[PDB]
């Protein structure tokens, strides 16, 4: 007879509740689990009834794969889920946080800290709209984005995937929302899940909750904070993603007063779920349950108690499925976990897939495949990295000349430092790699590039990577772009105490500006030690992690823009000040919050 969850013309809320009243527990208990792509097959994904699959950082079909390629990959695993029983289509997540970021040739935005710095709504919109094409390019469905965490201490190794430490800014730039899922209707109620089509992706608020607010800024560690302050600064972002109806909320690795958020029922069932209204999926992170103990993994039976009835509802395992789908079906079978917690958890994973199309178009659109890397993309990243610049110093003394804009015809120019040419180093972690690369990884325009090709034919541009001071003041410049700054990390690697750039990079702006006039470029993931830099530097102008676009420093630096772009966290004096925000009693910065100096273009 008829089979009301297959008619596309029926409310979502009828097709869920009539597929779910046909479902066995192996089959409930398959679309709670998520698993990498590494550990899947054909069998595998049809024998598990399996609800997802994720690439984590780097883990791609081949290096250099273009766009069919991976439309291909996710095709494949996609025919074997259509082949189950059901034929529940799978969802494959990826993190796509600065652009479709793993893939070769994709446009590589700004991190989320230089985005913050542009104080621009709209344009994150336009980015997240970008970001949708180009990861339905590659055929994925899913982004784990956006991060809005409040980064509260720069020593966090993720503070620059933190739009701002002001709570204010990073509610403002949930704006990426409807760009990646689309607009929500007039109709529509706060907490439920939309994604427009298959044009659109469903995406990931992350992490709940208190991700940027550790001790320390120990990644993954112990937020030590009131109620009060849990809701007045980590919290509000969530209630606007709420609103423009993001699907997905991810929890967080991190404690909330010594209880796990991975076992924390208050929060995720109470408030998220019950206080908010979410309808949307709870997704666990990776290996986020085993990390509930210590050691992590000692006692996956009790991992999985405690996250499923705290109001998990789909586990990112990602590899030992097997065991997970075993110790769950045991607590069901045993009475420990009851029905209806597997119920709701599986109705929500539902309501997503349907409201979003997958059940009418579960397959990638090989016609979308140039979406990657397209150039109207890569001139919004321009003018995004262009924007999140902040001019920090132009001129070393009030009565100096101000150095910037430059000129673009002198008889020759130096371009100097490990930074001026290195793709890798300019766009930072979660590029290629998950940790980020060194090199030219993918496609895009380096500093030294963008400078050749801005400049007179009749300027003379030199590249060294490292002069010495003698081969500055003898060769003849005007003047001296230099670039150095951190070196890409992700997670817990960049957790960093001393908060001071490697070397090279202090001696050669001293070497380069100590015989000519020099504009530094300061490439970082946050706020450094910078006074000795400040001090040896003309200009000093903090680019963040600017992205694959690299014309967005140089329209800047040769005035075809003014700078605009204006500090989304404190400079501090010294890493013994931190943590520091604005509003706190000890507030005593070197730039504050908000501070940048402007130009006029030419
Ligand atoms: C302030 O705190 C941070 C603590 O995190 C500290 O930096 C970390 O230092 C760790 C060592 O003590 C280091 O681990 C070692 O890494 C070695 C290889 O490191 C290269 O590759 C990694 C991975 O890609 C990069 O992140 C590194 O930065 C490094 O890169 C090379 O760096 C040199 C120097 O500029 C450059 O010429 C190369 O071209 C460049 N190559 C690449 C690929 O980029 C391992 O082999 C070893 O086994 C250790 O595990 C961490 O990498 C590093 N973290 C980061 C994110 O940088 C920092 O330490 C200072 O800086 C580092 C780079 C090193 O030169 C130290 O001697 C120095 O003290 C610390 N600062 C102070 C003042 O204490
Ligand atoms: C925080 O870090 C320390 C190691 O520095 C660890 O012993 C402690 O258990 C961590 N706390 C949490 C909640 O992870
Ligand atoms: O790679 C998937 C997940 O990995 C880990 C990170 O905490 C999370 O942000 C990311 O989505």
């Amino acid at each position: 007879d008829y089979v009301l969850y297959k008619d596309a013309t029926k409310p979502v809320e009828d097709r869920v509740a009539d597929l779910l009243g046909r479902m066995t527990l192996a089959e409930k208990i398959g679309q709670m689990t998520q698993i990498e792509r590494l550990v899947a097959t054909p069998d595998v994904l049809r024998d598990n009834f399996i609800g997802s699959l994720l690439s984590g950082g780097g883990s791609v079909p081949r290096k250099g794969a273009t766009a069919k390629e991976w439309q291909d990959m996710v095709d494949g695993f996609q025919k074997a889920c259509m082949s189950t029983r059901l034929g529940i289509p799978m969802i494959y997540g990826i993190d796509a946080v600065h652009g479709q970021n793993n893939v070769y040739g994709a446009t590589i935005f700004p991190h989320n800290v230089g985005l913050g710095a542009t104080r621009d709504p709209y344009l994150v919109k336009r980015i997240g709209e970008a970001t949708a094409l180009e990861v339905r390019a590659t055929g994925i469905q899913y982004a784990f984005a956006p991060c809005i965490a409040v980064c509260r201490d720069p020593r966090w190794g993720r503070c620059y995937e933190s739009y701002s430490e002001d709570r204010r800014i990073v509610q403002s730039m949930t704006e990426l929302i409807p760009g990646l899922q689309g607009d929500v209707p007039k109709d529509f109620t706060s907490g439920m899940p939309f994604v427009a089509g298959k044009n659109k992706v469903a995406a990931c608020a992350k992490h709940f909750v208190g991700d940027g607010g550790t001790v320390d800024g120990i990644n993954e560690n112990n937020t030590i904070i009131n109620r009060e302050g849990l809701m007045n600064i980590h919290m509000p972002a969530y209630k606007n993603a709420m609103d423009k109806g993001v699907s997905t909320v991810m929890i967080s690795y991190s404690s909330w007063n010594g209880v796990k958020m991975h076992a924390n029922q208050d929060l995720v069932t109470g408030y998220l779920k019950d206080t908010l209204k979410f309808k949307g999926f709870v997704i666990s992170d990776w290996e986020g349950i085993d990390r509930i103990t210590t050691p992590a993994g000692s006692d996956y039976s009790y991992s999985v108690k405690a996250s499923i009835l705290a109001g998990l509802d789909m586990i990112m395992v990602p590899n030992k499925y097997q065991q997970f789908i075993s110790i769950l079906t045991g607590h069901v079978n045993g009475g420990v976990i009851p029905m209806s917690r597997i119920d709701d958890a599986v109705t929500r994973i539902l309501r997503v897939k349907f409201t979003m199309g997958l059940f009418e178009n579960p397959y990638a659109d090989p016609a979308m495949a140039e979406q990657l890397g397209k150039q109207e993309h890569r001139d919004l990243a321009r003018e995004a990295a262009r924007k999140s610049l902040v001019l920090l110093k132009n001129g070393k003394t009030s009565t100096d000349a101000p150095l910037l804009p430059l000129p673009k015809k002198a008889p020759k120019i130096l371009v100097a430092g490990s930074h001026a040419d290195n793709l890798g180093y300019q766009c930072g972690g979660w590029t290629i790699e998950w940790q980020g690369d060194t090199g030219r990884t993918t496609v895009g325009t380096t500093i030294l590039e963008a400078v050749k090709a801005a400049v007179d034919p009749s300027t003379v541009v030199v590249f060294a990577e490292n002069p010495d001071a003698e081969f500055v003041k003898s060769g003849g410049f005007s003047y001296a772009i230099v670039a150095v700054g951190e070196h890409p990390y992700t997670e817990t690697k960049g957790d960093n105490l001393n908060l001071t750039i490697p070397e090279p990079g202090l001696s050669t702006v001293q070497a380069v500006c100590g015989g000519v006039r020099c504009a530094t470029v300061l490439i970082s993931g946050r706020p450094v030690v910078v006074q000795p830099l400040l001090a040896a530097s003309d200009a000093l102008v903090a680019a963040w992690l600017p992205g694959s676009e690299g014309q967005g420093v140089t329209d800047a630096l040769f005035g075809d823009f003014g700078f605009t772009g204006r500090l989304p966290r404190t400079w501090f004096k010294s890493v013994d000040q931190l943590p520091m925000n604005v509003g706190d009693a000890h507030y005593d910065p070197l730039f504050r919050l908000g501070y940048g100096l402007t130009t006029n273009a030419t």
